């Protein structure tokens, strides 16, 4: 982040990188040029002595196709709020859902891991979602931080189910809440937990083959270690009707565990391994229980200061190519990439 | 604000803002999440005694939708020009129309209002437009305080391929022939204003011949306004007339339309800034047997709180007076109710 | 330019422009407005007393189409690095491909030539590219002043499905195969310069295939170019020939083609830029029946007047003496004149 303004109690912060990326794979959906960017701005503004304004947005634009190939940039962040001194905080917009709170604890690959693993982005809470409203509180009215948080319907594109900002059936929501809670119980070591609860949409429950109820749940645990030039995470969540297979639908209900061990020597390399899996069960078409995601990782980064550094990731995949994994587009192949990054 | 730059006679801003933003109605297409955000740049460099360039844009960015969704971000701004001191301005690009130099006067709703109601954007001279040649001069050459005028032209934006294309082709609701403009505000105190404006454009082809409503050659605008604004009172009103130039939703053009648009707003000192407004447009001689119709009726009700200059929250109630009739179900005009909520931050 | 940031060994700079810019032609797909914008960020880090690391995006924003229009904007640039002192510098990402670092020097027009005429951009090595790792030297490590090389390699850029796909799949046009490229400057005195650039490629099998025109398993280029740039006078060629590499238009590859360029300036002291230009690409053994044909062919003059740095103005006139044939005509190749005229604020 570059501080680009700061005058008469108003802050601007401009961010972001250019992350020069090359995948290679037998997949040829994933294999090749992966170049893109991000950039954001962090803004500050200084109410009263107790309240302070603030917003942020980030873009995120591919780098990797033609100039007249369509649909290579997105808003990942948008967001508007208010914090309240230490009292906490409120804000609306385009933002993380309180999942994330436990789950980025596990989301420190060099490449891979994160969303599009275990969960993706507009999954519902787990990651960025349209219109959520996020209420948050350090030191529980001591160290231990809670968020509440509730989502409008995203529907359809048109139809019964419609709202102004319709998509398909896999990044639909109905009305839902969600709850964090986090906890340094030791110096170094955290512990979390994370509920969400949403409706589902109709065309959820008509359109895919896969997935039926009135609910999406989620039930996330998280711990962390990190002190001591280590860092090891793990996160376990049980999902009903959230968890997307492939393009198949939802799992009626899924296991997702993700666990990471890292080090990080002075001179500023950070090796890194890893293992995700994806456990979906009581699948209809006669799929019952399936591997959706399970793999290895293993890769590096090397740090030449804060603002550029290089990195290689290779995620062994261990899954069998069978019936389900071709029907949902699930790949099956092993990734290595390769990449350069500055950020600023 | 945000001058980030201001170095060896040039200097940039960077302007926008974040919109977190939420719609309540029975419309589904307009209930539920609006979130959007604004950025721009405003950059001016001193050429010498008598002469300064200057250029401007803003973008339009979208965050209500998804990662994989299209067209979430747009131009609404972006243009060069050259100021000569008191012999006015010229400017070249994407900007208003002069026509909106009147009408902006009631553009001051909390959230409602402004483009999408009596006019829209790409709408000839009437908003925001492709390829205008705009001069611009105030205080009259420095003669008379508070006399300005503007004086417009506009090439055509024509259809995507035929004989009517032109190389930015879009659909005959935005496009426009050979047009000008005129515009003329005068400052009778330093709080009271009038102003009048005047537009006149060529149609193409592709608009008398796909959409079912509005026959004519040409797109006339003429319209008076009256502003008071002091004394933390805000009073506004507008009042024009169009031949061949308002929208009748998705079936045409309304071949004559009025609109008028009224606003009463005041300004606490602790930050709060109720509003009551009206707004309608008055559609006439439509073909197919619609004769008159309502193309846009409704009052609306809500209130900013500035928290300071960079933040702000806003409710805004439009009560819709339309009746639903076949006319507003085959144009696709909105019949229903809408409340707003924002949170606001602005740079 | 526009530092915005300078702080702790890391430096950010916004550079852009808005260009206000209006096209007549009879032809139509290219006559009207054609404002746009550009935006971008060169950025740089100290990591040591011999080790640099920089990143740098490049964006283009067209404004001459409506809010509601599509594929408005693009990355021209986007690409990361590490400069080692006089050992050289190694990027990877969007960049120009080394052929364009000869090619460049008749670049020059005030508003014609460059991609789109002779080569244009996602055309193999010949101008900005997909997936480039780039090696560039100096002074030939630091001991022949004024001696530049480079060397690039182009991974695969394939299909949007099927076997030659790749995750960022394109049309035929604008594919490549595995690639490799080369270029060589030398000022040979103070103002004079000569450069050589090499490039092979492989084709993918969609060219091969899909259209109807060019076949090879190899696409190369060779240019030579020379550039004489002192006493305000700007004098440039470059002659070009290659194989399997230069676009029909829309109907393919020609096996065969000569391409070239040439330009002469002068600066006048009050900011007055004349330009005068030929440029011409010959394409020779098309299939179909084509044969030998002119793919492009034009006389150029223009002038920018500069007003300083920050802003200009500029009027260019493409005398277009292509003959209109049936290769024309299915090829989409225009054979209109142009006039362009602009006004431009830069930061």
């Amino acid at each position: 982040g570059a501080e680009i303004y700061n005058k008469d109690g108003n802050k601007l912060d401009l961010y972001g990188k250019i992350d020069g990326l090359h995948y290679f794979s037998d997949d040829k959906s994933v294999d090749g040029d992966q170049t893109y960017m991000r950039v954001g701005v962090k803004g500050e503004t200084q109410i009263n002595d107790q309240l302070t304004g603030y917003g942020q947005w980030e873009y995120n634009v591919q780098a990797n196709n033609t100039e007249s190939s369509s649909d290579q940039a997105w808003t990942r962040l948008a967001f508007a709020g208010l914090k309240f001194g230490d009292a906490g905080s409120f804000d609306y917009g385009r933002n993380y859902g309180v999942v994330y709170d436990v789950t980025s604890w596990t989301d420190v690959l060099p490449e891979f891991g994160g969303d599009g693993d275990t969960y993706g982005s507009d999954n519902f809470l787990q990651s960025r979602a349209n219109g959520v409203a996020t209420y948050r509180n350090s030191d529980f009215f001591d160290g231990l931080n809670f968020a509440l948080q509730y989502q409008g319907k995203n529907g359809s594109v048109s139809g019964e189910g419609a709202t102004n900002n319709g998509r398909g059936w896999s990044k639909q929501n109905g009305d839902g809440f969600g709850t964090s809670l986090t906890y340094d119980i030791w110096d170094g070591i955290s512990a979390g937990f994370a509920y969400s609860h949403s409706k589902r949409t109709d065309e959820q429950n008509s359109v895919p083959a896969l997935g039926r109820g009135d609910n999406a749940e989620t039930y996330t645990g998280g711990l962390k270690y990190d002190a001591n030039n280590i860092y090891l995470a793990s996160q376990y969540t049980q999902t009903y009707n959230a968890t997307r297979a492939g393009s198949l639908g939802f799992a009626n209900k899924a296991q997702n565990f993700e666990v990471v061990a890292q080090y990080q020597f002075d001179f500023g390399l950070r090796p890194s391994v890893a293992y995700l899996q994806s456990k979906g069960k009581d699948l209809e078409r006669g799929y019952g229980d399936q591997d959706i995601l399970k793999y290895v990782d293993v890769g590096a980064t090397y740090y030449f200061n804060k603002n550029m550094s290089t990195y290689v990731d290779y995620k062994i995949n261990l899954l069998d190519d069978n019936s389900f994994t071709r029907n949902a587009g699930i790949s099956t192949d092993d990734v290595v990439a390769l990449g350069l990054v500055y950020q600023f």
